[PDB]
């Protein structure tokens, strides 16, 4: 008999688990526990500091809420509304000189007219070919030229999505973008070429809400929070290195046992695959594909400039920058980076010299949060790649040579994307059905594999459809339907339902 | 302080209502109670039977469960292997003097060759037109015509679906039949055409299983059995008379006072909005449809005729006889009728006249149960339908004229079927989230009025689902996305839940 | 037997009839005799001229030749390089007070930017519904919608062509004008508007020669006198009244008799009819529909003035003036018009007014020649017309109200444009053949009631070509095959043919 028995069982507590977590002890039925080999919970949601006190996210985090029950946590453990900043969702796109407002074809108007001429042209082809079309595009290659037309498809999302997920276009399925129809808005990208007009797809109802404090990994710390500290065991002493599939045994780092009679893993599943000892569930793990992410942080001196201005992020098709975005985490909190008065030394310039002078000066400052991409169809050089960000910035003139930068900042993250290769569906629908066999619930970003429902709220609700499947056999939806949980208002859910209701009477 | 108070009050005890009971009963947390007017609880899904012993169902009632709920309840309340009998679906529709295999669409092979001319030259023009189509039809009629073209509307889908729905084709929207209507593929008719081979699998009844004892009427009968009987109130005194929404009182008819906190009402909603005193909701369920349904029933002397022989239901598209369908009822089990020792005088031959004798002779017995419609648009004799469906059943070739006739049965039920008209979403729309804000959820074949929900098992789980809404905060699938619930298997849901199995530990 | 008697007699001395003179003259093998009513040929490609010495055709004439039989011809008759002046097309349409290059519909480039998403949009649509169109359109304006959109039809088609045709474009068919109505191109017409760019090359008539002298009427009368004169009789003299088609007997207005083996008949074909007293033909020829044209010629006192310029003929779609063309008739020759040494006497000012003198002045001279339609769908006043155009002069700035008018112009030509109506066919194919049978050639502009070869070319040539098959049996090309002469170079039939090289040997 193990050191600790539990009903449910949890591992991971990045937004998954927690979300898991929260929903158990809402429910207040079966006993349960999370654990995790960090003290500080969150995930790739967590948020590090430098010693020169710039907070870095894991890349750009941006809370887009499909959820009811998601806003109803988020509300609970950071009630206040000074625990909040409220932004416009502002993006460009860099391209030719230009920052073109997203999305990308409604503002071609900022380039060349001979290019104009080339993207409509190539969008015409498009729109006669959709017309015809009685097929579903096979790939993302197929899928950004049956909305787009060559041409468009050149300029940004072609180039700018190898950057990304680090594999060809060509590589990849297109489900995961949704059941709409490949096929251009060809009036609308026309009237603002003939109106020489730009009109990004932001305002004052396309908004997004970050933390005050902490950046993001403060929401989690702080939902974390909201839980029994008896019931959480994070830290070296929560790192699970055994699972017994067959026994329903996990086993921690220091030699610590658990049974459970359901299991929720949050973990990379092909890391539960090498825990559980099982050959043949590591095999067909090793079948999918990932990219590893490398965050890069430059703080720099001076106020916020005019040509950076409410940029939040931004995106970088072309090849004379290594990262595909980039974001203004400045302007996202002013405390992502040190008060004016705060006095640092100028590390270096933009275009790499040394400062004139090697004395604390005060700021006020600014931030940029970037990401590279790393595979094995596209490697990347540790060893130059903060150097090759930094001339990225100047080459794309968001910093000016003689821009000074007194803050650097560099991680890579192994598992950063999982990626929606054509094989991948192939593999999970073997995988996932093998571990429910075992009553093993593997859930998450890189717990169920699935980027469409890959962001926090998705995760976060993996976690809650898991427990809900397991206590009141609820459907998983976000696992199983996207589409379904993305384009509907999920609002039946609450962090208060009539159970809790009715049970306090 | 009212009478009884109860967290949820479920009114009706038809299959709707009794799933609400059953999740109720399962989950043990909130109080509830369940009223019916009827003492026998079952609703539309119930069960008469004639003085001479021939049992009949609210017309053909066929179970195609897509719910493992649904299966997991009537297992219970029927548990042994002789409380049921298996069957492959048979049906055909009467056609100039064949019977033509169901669906009638897929099977032109079995048509005289000059009229698989007119409808493949028809399905050859909808073909063609759909290749190129790209706007989805509005109402009934456009979707069979580009479906199915021309021919086999004439022939067969315009005349039927009147004979059915008791309103042309031209009245209805076309949302609702995935998995009601087929439609035929080209080639596959076409190749079947020319083979000379039918096709008579489509659809989710092509095999059942009926209870040997009571008719479609003993499974809920059994169902309601297996609820505490001091939680159910059926007969005179469960008949609910006024529902004071603004108080949450509901008034019987006996003058008990029930309050509650939520209510569950799967009464029709017409009659709700009576009961609400609510002139604006009178004034909307109005603008709703919905036609009535004549079930006639007729007993017949000897063994099963061999041009009966194992036909399950059968359509009847032309005018030559009143009724859509008619279901050999006394293949379904060998107790809808008398045994064959069982003596009984001949009431009338089928060609109308009076039998020489009066004199009881023995069996064995058949049944015939036919079904017509009847609405504002499509007015029905009463005095004389008995003896025009017998007639019909001579002119169709069912009954020989000498056939002996020992029982008939008629009986109204004046809602139906709730009609898809091209009316229904639009008044749904105003009628359901207003009484969602008063607490009130209407469910069920009349309670939310959707017939591609409106079967047995749907109905249940609309009950099912609403209080798993109410308790739980579940989606409401059933209810809002019928094309979702009827394409998948729902398998998460059960009658034991992990949080039973928890409880109990 | 009657007073003269020739193999082929023609009626009418305008370009058809001067057409079959001039073969018949070539070969020279049957007799041959052409009378007009008029002493002057020409018909309606003859010149009038004002008692000021200011010369106007019958509204635009700008020669454009299918065939080198006709360019033989007038190289023929007026053989000098001096008898001729070569001429650019400068030709606009005027819009919202700006000018669009002809053609209107691959000009979008040069309208204002709400008009241009208009078109654009328009044409859009089009472009996608011709992707999967798989009917010809039937109507003038159903080609209008399909090949233009209905951006460009509102703004310019539809208003325009009622304008001339005196007809709407629902009325008319489409099958004419291959040559006359440019299909604008999406990508092209989209390319040029991006790139601001013009696109005023289409059609057959981007260059054209006019005679140094007498106008387009010179031609005619030159052409004319390369005939023996004893064949020819012109004048009140040569005045057709009446034709026996039995007895093949025509009588002149001087009771004169001539007997004919063979009618080539160019005057219009109702009056044909008429003349024959063959009621049957009369009411077939008026089931065909004709506009009339009203010729307005204004000579300005003043050297060519800027906003002139090169100019040749000109569009008014818009309401603000009562002609759909304008013609810069003083651009063609220096000799349409008195040389600037010529005094003359101001008549009015453009504005209305009075002179400030009466006396006579010098010039320059330019001049201004104007087109109104009028049919019984569009009545005109006759009394005020001119007034009405030389207001409408001054609205749309071609004349400013202070500019010296020296010399007006007006006639009505009844019968100014064959229209074609949806009925023209289905009338013409009873017509001509009941004539043919009599031995009755009838062709031309009215003659033969076809637009689409109606120009001065075809007309010649539907003289020639109907000479040609009474003699040699050639197939009459022009009369029947439209698109076929006008989509090729016809240079086979010479002034010169093996025929006459070989006989003067
Ligand atoms: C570059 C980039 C950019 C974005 C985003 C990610 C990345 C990488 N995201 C996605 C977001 O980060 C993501 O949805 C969640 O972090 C997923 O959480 P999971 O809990 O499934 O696992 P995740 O990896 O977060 O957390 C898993 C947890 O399991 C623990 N664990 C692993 N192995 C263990 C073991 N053996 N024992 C114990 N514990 C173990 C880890 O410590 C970790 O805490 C995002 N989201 C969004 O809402 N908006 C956005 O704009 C973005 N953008
Ligand atoms: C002709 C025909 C044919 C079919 C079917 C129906 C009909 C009419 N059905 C559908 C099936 O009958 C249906 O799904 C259910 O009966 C509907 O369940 P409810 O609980 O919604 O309504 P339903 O009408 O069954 O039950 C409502 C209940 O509420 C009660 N009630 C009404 N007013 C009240 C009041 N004032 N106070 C208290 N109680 C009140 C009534 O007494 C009744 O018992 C079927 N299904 C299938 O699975 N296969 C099939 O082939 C068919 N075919
Ligand atoms: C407003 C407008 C604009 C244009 C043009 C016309 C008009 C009205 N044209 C067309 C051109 O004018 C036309 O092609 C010829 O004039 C037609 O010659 P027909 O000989 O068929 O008849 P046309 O009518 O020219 O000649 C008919 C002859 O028959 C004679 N006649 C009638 N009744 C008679 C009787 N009872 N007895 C004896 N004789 C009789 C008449 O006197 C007349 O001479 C043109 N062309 C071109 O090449 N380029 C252009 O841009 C244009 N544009
Ligand atoms: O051969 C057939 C018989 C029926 N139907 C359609 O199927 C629908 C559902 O009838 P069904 O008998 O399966 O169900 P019920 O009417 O009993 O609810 C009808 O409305 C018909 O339009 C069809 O398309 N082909
Ligand atoms: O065959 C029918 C007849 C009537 N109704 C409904 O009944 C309503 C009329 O209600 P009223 O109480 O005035 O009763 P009725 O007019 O039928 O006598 C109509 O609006 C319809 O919605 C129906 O659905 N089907
Ligand atoms: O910009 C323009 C001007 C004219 N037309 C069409 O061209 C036809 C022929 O007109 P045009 O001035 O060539 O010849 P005409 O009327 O003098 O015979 C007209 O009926 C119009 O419908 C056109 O499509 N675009
Ligand atoms: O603007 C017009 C007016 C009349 N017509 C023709 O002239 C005939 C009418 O004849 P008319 O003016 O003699 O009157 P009606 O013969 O009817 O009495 C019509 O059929 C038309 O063919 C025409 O072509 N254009």
């Amino acid at each position: 008999h193990p050191d600790i028995s539990v009903d449910v069982l949890v591992i991971g507590a990045g937004p998954t688990g927690l979300g898991a977590a929260k929903r158990l002890n809402q429910i207040d039925g079966p006993s349960w526990m999370i654990v995790d080999s960090n003290e500080t919970p969150g995930g790739l949601a967590s948020t590090d500091v430098t010693p020169e006190g710039f907070l870095y996210d894991v890349g750009g985090h941006v809370i887009a809420s499909h959820y009811k029950y998601f806003d109803d946590c988020l509300d609970e453990a950071l009630p206040k509304e000074d625990d909040w900043y409220t932004h416009q969702r502002i993006s460009y796109v860099r391209c030719q000189g230009q920052w073109v407002p997203y999305p990308f074809q409604n503002n071609i108007s900022m380039l060349p007219k001979e290019e104009q001429v080339k993207c409509i042209d190539g969008m015409i082809d498009a729109a006669l070919e959709a017309r015809v079309a009685n097929t579903k595009p096979k790939t993302f290659d197929e899928w950004i030229v049956r909305m787009m037309g060559t041409g468009i498809a050149d300029l940004f999302m072609r180039p700018y999505n190898f950057k990304v997920w680090a594999v060809p276009t060509t590589k990849m399925q297109c489900a995961w973008l949704g059941e709409r129809v490949a096929a251009p808005n060809l009036k609308a990208v026309t009237t603002n070429v003939i109106l020489g007009k730009t009109a990004g797809n932001w305002g004052p109802n396309a908004t997004f809400r970050f933390p005050a404090r902490g950046g993001t990994g403060g929401i989690w710390i702080a939902v974390a929070n909201t839980l029994p500290k008896e019931k959480t065991r994070f830290g070296e002493k929560g790192k699970v290195t055994k699972v017994n599939a067959n026994n329903k045994t996990v086993t921690l780092q220091d030699g610590t046992t658990i049974g459970y009679k359901k299991l929720v893993s949050t973990m990379a599943v092909d890391f539960l695959a090498e825990a559980m000892n099982d050959q043949e569930l590591v095999g067909l793990t090793k079948q999918l594909f990932y990219s590893s992410t490398h965050v890069i942080g430059v703080g720099v001196r001076g106020s916020r400039p005019e040509r950076i201005g409410d940029k939040c992020w931004l995106y970088f098709p072309e090849d004379n920058c290594p990262f595909y975005r980039a974001t203004i985490f400045s302007n996202y909190s002013p405390y992502n980076q040190p008060e004016a008065s705060a006095a640092l030394p100028t590390m270096q310039l933009a275009d790499g010299s040394r400062p004139q002078s090697t004395e604390a000066k005060e700021g006020p400052y600014w931030s940029i949060m970037l990401e590279v991409s790393e595979s094995s169809m596209k490697p990347v050089n540790q060893e130059t790649i903060l150097a090759d960000c930094i001339q990225g910035l100047v080459n794309t003139e968001m910093l000016k040579p003689t821009d000074e930068i007194v803050s650097t900042y560099h991680r890579r993250f192994d598992h950063g994307y999982p990626t929606p290769t054509l094989e991948r569906e192939g593999t999970l629908t073997q995988i996932l059905p093998k571990l429910q066999d075992k009553d093993i619930w593997s859930r998450g970003r890189f717990g169920s594999w699935r980027y469409e429902v890959g962001n926090q709220d998705h995760s976060f609700m993996l976690g809650v459809e898991a427990v809900d499947n397991i206590v009141n056999g609820a459907v998983e939806l976000t696992l199983n339907y996207p589409d379904f949980v993305n384009g509907r208002q999920n609002t039946e859910r609450r962090l208060v339902d009539g159970a809790q209701v009715f049970a306090k009477s």
